[PDB]
């Protein structure tokens, strides 16, 4: 149930650390552009009206002789744009009226009739598909529509959205945002070498960002599902930025970004800070010729996934290694066998480390990992910064998702 | 106005530190790890009230009769009346479903139906659907309105005081009548594998919940589904099927008192789970940073000693220095409210900021020329001073609490 | 594009330290708290209302000398009385409102007489709110606005009524309780400058940039970051009225709401100051051991926030301090090729940051471990890192949504 970063390999090529070497975790370039991210669905946008037209007829049938035969019927007809709009704005003003049936217009030797045009406005809220950029309600033709004048199944009723003006069918309302782009000044701009930043995003990977069209504008979906508005005009390294990214798979869904996101960015920034002054605190200790504890060794290593360094103590000689860090899941802080599930917390138990050195009376692996008669014990700083890394993740995918409506 | 966590007694039984184990407080529930076991269950927590859910309609039935009176002779005597009746279920379902489609129409009064030597009349059945939004009582599980019979109702076909009106909720399908919307959540359960499972030996964790005590958790039924209320007012749904250690879980917990209310779980909650973990960590290395000093035979400062001690309420350790021997003591920590960082008398308000300033400590040892109490508290000629780490970290522990009860509460409506 | 806390002057008068005093950034302060209320965000159900339209539906019976019964139907749009609408309003709320249509016919001889029904129409109509100027806003209103529960419209026969007539001064957004603490010098006369505002959502708000603002009908104070709390003239601090100590806010000033997401700031700042202190003490300890200081060891010692503090260096092996006021500067990167930073604003004014350089290892060293090496001018990593946090804490303070009126 624990998460950790561990060198992927079970053996490393160790090399003694040279005197007065002090490496605790370039040609950077940052460009910022103006952007827009969604706050959450506001249903006030998918409000609408059911426009219903019918003719209320009073026919006066008058033949050879006899009384005045008078009838009342109702003809459901489909209204025109001007028929609805007129009766609509009267609804907006409280002047909408149902006048009822006509007075009698009677005559001789012909069956003729006089009719009234009565338009009905009933308020009606619908659903939205923000991705597919059109409205959705079962009363619609097919269950969806992308027009300002939507046809319904009933021959005589059409639907009008609360606001006829705005030309994009969208559920969520948005907020502006300044998204930063960090890349290598030296190499060609490429989707891979880019890390995205903002005040709500610490280190969002360009390698795993994909182009997604959302609420009628192109934009890009971050690794955790959050999305920013982005058009083909915004250039990075004087090259168009938008095209660099593959398109997102079908049924890819987007999350809203709350103010609650900044809370991660802060604690990541501190964990890096706490961590850094903590490995120095371990080098100061080395420098003083004070022997290193398994706790001390865990201070020195990288603790996040990616190419990094590991350290150990081989016959009093501080040794290090290059290696790539990946995320593993250990069963607890002390294992009976040095095994971890390398690809999923229900994955298989493979050996994580097998190369064991001498350490007094017990043995010691990479970054302060122990092999003791009491089992294989980890360092607590590693476990702990893994518990943070965990919470730090789940909080990123903790936002509300935009689920479209299905016709 | 300042708080710290402090040993409950004013005196402790001190014992010298004997064996060299760097016995540091490892923030969170890692204290009892000689057999901790975690099982997680899938669950649901409230987001906050959504008013859309209490939308509804007032169904009004009426008979519009056109009477044709025709006696011995004379003109066609016609009168118009309207007879208000209570609608039937299918009547409402129809006139409502006519409304959702804009098909509902008021035909008005009937055409004239006349005859001889008898007064006969013709009627229309006119139903009106006028929109009416009501309030909800989520704990007790029913609607609430002044127009209701008794001031509340718990069915999808509610009667009103006026005999000719009934109330229907916008969505007739959903049986639980609940005001706020939910989101899913995965709650972890931690327990000692050795002991019998019980509410006492259980700690609840999630991504919004750092260490919730099972002993201070109680069963509360909410919005038509069983569940448990954590101390901070937040609530997670838990039904009786869920087993921990092959035993029913929900039953382990007592029922929450009447008029106990629940807070929503906003996402802003993670920030507590995060900065709690950071302090649990920082305090660890700081405790070590001092054990290293102990290692090196460097004399310990009053700050050094607060580094060694527990800083959260509950059974922990205290350290002091008895004539050059670093000594520890067992004690349970409580939260106190000191007036400031440096006091004129060793007195603090235990368990409440509006409490009795009582003496916090009385067992004072010699410390160069001044005296020193537990976990680096000094008795000096300048007054009684705390260490600043303890003070600052009480400031954190505080807003962690103060932020824990910071979510909105589900206040039901009280009828009539 | 980076921000840091750096001493304002380019050179200071340093005095060697021999005091054995551990002056780390953590007198006669006194704290008094008052109870208050702040906006959480706009609620749209709060702006709901109704259209009352009164009209007379007349049935006239014209009957002259002779001939058939001539009957006509008309509708006269009329303006309703306050008490007339209320009749149809609670009648609307009960589903009992009815458009009865045209009256039965009342006919007679040698005179034209008519029978009429008073049909009131209630059309639901959602409107806008101006929380600042404290009145509703709509184009249908006379002039486009109104401040009463019975509002006139452009159309002579329509008035607008809000769902709840019991108006608290008509406010679009809803509020919450909050406990605001005031920190001041007990010693000095109380003044707008000497006050710092705290709460569980506000860590150290400067009272000097706070200004009195009236909002949704409650007098109050607008914090520097746009957030606002309700505050009355009754609340006294140091036995003096608090609300009046503060200037009035500029015209068209708008407020942002205060979310729980704020607590996230107040938290990391409390951890920072906890870490810094523990790290700087952790340095004094090093000096106790007479281990030479690294520029890092030195950056642990300095103030990290704008204001009167201390800066440090090491002059000919002697650890030295100086008094100075800290400001926020914007350096181009973590190591510059010229000792230049932009003082008081990120837009322009590239000034020399430091000029007083002492000998160090083989290289020269400025304040708080700033190095002048052949590779450029390197800042410590801690100082840079703490400037990155101190920054986002800023962009996150202003990260809440603000109230735009119509
Ligand atoms: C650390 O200690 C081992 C055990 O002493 C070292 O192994 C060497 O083994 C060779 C071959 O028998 C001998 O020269 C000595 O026994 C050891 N050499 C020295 C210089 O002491 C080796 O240095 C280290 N082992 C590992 C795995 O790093
Ligand atoms: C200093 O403290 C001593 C503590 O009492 C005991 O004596 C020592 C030698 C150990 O046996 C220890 O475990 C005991 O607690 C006092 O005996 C001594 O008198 C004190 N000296 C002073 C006050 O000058
Ligand atoms: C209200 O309800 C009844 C129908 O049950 C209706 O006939 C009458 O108007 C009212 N009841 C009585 C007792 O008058
Ligand atoms: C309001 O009333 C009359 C008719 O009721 C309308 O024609 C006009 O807009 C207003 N009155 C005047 C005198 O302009």
């Amino acid at each position: 149930y624990l998460s950790i970063a561990f060198p992927e390999n079970t053996k490393l090529d160790w090399k003694p650390v040279t005197k007065n070497t002090r490496y605790c975790p370039p040609g950077l370039q940052e460009e910022s552009f103006l952007s827009s991210t969604p706050i959450g669905a506001t249903p006030s946008k998918s409000d609408g009206f059911l426009c219903h037209a019918a003719k209320w007829v009073t026919t006066c049938d008058f033949r050879w002789y006899g009384p005045k035969y008078i009838t009342h019927s109702i003809h459901n007809i489909k209204p025109t744009r001007s028929d609805c709009d007129t009766a609509l704005a009267s609804y907006k003003s409280g002047t909408l009226v149902s006048l009822g049936f006509p007075p009698e217009s009677c005559g001789y030797a012909s069956v003729t009739d006089s009719e009234f045009l009565v338009i009905m406005i009933t308020p009606h809220h619908v659903g939205v598909d923000d991705y597919r950029g059109h409205w959705v309600d079962p009363l619609f033709v097919g269950g969806e529509c992308d027009q300002s004048y939507c046809d319904t199944i009933h021959n005589s009723s059409v639907w009008i959205p609360a606001d006829q003006t705005k030309k994009n069918i969208c559920g969520q309302s948005f907020t502006p945002l300044t998204v930063t782009v960090a890349y290598d000044k030296t190499k060609e701009i490429a989707a891979g070498g880019i890390v995205f930043k903002s005040k709500y995003h610490s280190h969002m990977e360009g390698a795993r960002t994909c182009r997604l069209s959302y609420c009628g504008r192109n934009g890009i979906k971050f690794p955790n599902g959050e999305w920013v508005s982005l058009d083909v005009k915004t250039r990075i390294q004087e090259k168009h930025l938008l095209p660099l990214f593959k398109e997102c798979p079908a049924g890819t869904e987007v999350r809203s970004t709350l103010q609650s996101d900044g809370a991660q960015v802060l604690t990541s920034e501190i964990q890096r800070i706490l961590d850094y002054s903590l490995c120095q605190n371990t080098w100061d200790k080395v420098e003083r010729k004070e022997p290193l504890s398994p706790l001390d060794l865990s201070y020195l290593a990288s603790k996040s996934p990616g190419k990094g360094l590991a350290y150990t103590v081989i016959n009093g000689t501080l040794s290090f290694a290059h290696t790539r860090y990946v995320r593993m899941w250990i069963d607890g802080p002390v294992l009976k066998e040095p095994k971890g599930k390398r690809e999923s917390p229900s994955g298989i138990s493979s050996d994580i480390w097998t190369q064991w050195f001498k350490y007094g009376d017990m043995e010691i692996g990479p970054n302060g990992l122990l092999k003791t008669a009491g089992g294989y014990k980890f360092p607590w700083h590693l476990i702990g910064m893994g518990i943070v890394d965990n919470e730090l993740h789940e909080l990123s995918e903790a936002n509300p998702l935009d689920h479209p409506q299905l016709p």
